[PDB]
C-alpha cells in the first residue's frame, strides 16, 4: 500500500503484428501516461511482483482520476505502455 | 512487515544426492522446525516473492529466537525444509 508517483519517462515504443496497430500506436502514443506508480517498497522484490503491482495500481489510478477519449485499441495500448515503464522503473530501482 | 506464525505442519522430506546427507537428514529432521512465518498479505502476490520473504523471515527468527545444536549441515537442511514448508504455506493462502 506504499506506493509512490514515479517520473515522467519517455514512452517505450511498443509493437504490434497487425500493421494498423503497429501505425495507431505510434501516431496516438502521446495519449497515453508517462509515468507510473509503485512501490518502492516492493524492493529487492523480485520483479513481477514490482510489474504486477505497478500495473494494477497504475491502471487504477487512471480509472479513477479520469472524471470521446478511449476505446478498446487505447485500453489495451495504455495497458502495454503500462507494463513497459514499470519495467523501466523497476531497473531503475534495482539497486 | 505484516507477518504471522504459520500452523505446525508436517515436516517435508528433503532428498540429497549425498547418501550420508539424505539419511542424516532422516534420522535428524525432528531437529528443525515444522512452521514458518509469512505474510498473508503476500497474497495474490506471486509464489517466488512470498517464498522468499518466508524463507528470510523465518529463519532470521530462529536465530534470534536461538538465545551443541547446529552444523553446517544443519543449518542448510533447515534452510530448505523451511523453504518447501513456505511453499507448502503458499499453496494453503492460494484461494
Ligand atoms: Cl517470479
Amino acid at each position: 500500500g506504499g506506493y509512490v508517483l514515479g517520473s515522467a519517462m519517455s514512452r517505450p515504443i511498443i509493437h504490434f503484428g497487425s500493421d494498423y496497430e503497429d501505425r495507431y500506436y505510434r501516431e496516438n502514443m502521446h495519449r497515453y501516461p508517462n509515468q507510473v506508480y509503485y512501490r518502492p517498497m516492493d524492493e529487492y522484490s523480485n520483479q513481477n511482483n514490482f510489474v504486477h503491482n505497478c500495473v494494477n495500481i497504475t491502471i487504477k489510478q487512471h480509472t479513477v482520476t479520469t472524471t470521446e477519449n478511449f476505446t478498446e485499441t487505447d485500453v489495451k495500448m495504455m495497458e502495454r505502455v503500462v507494463e513497459q515503464m514499470c519495467i523501466t522503473q523497476y531497473e531503475r530501482e534495482s539497486q
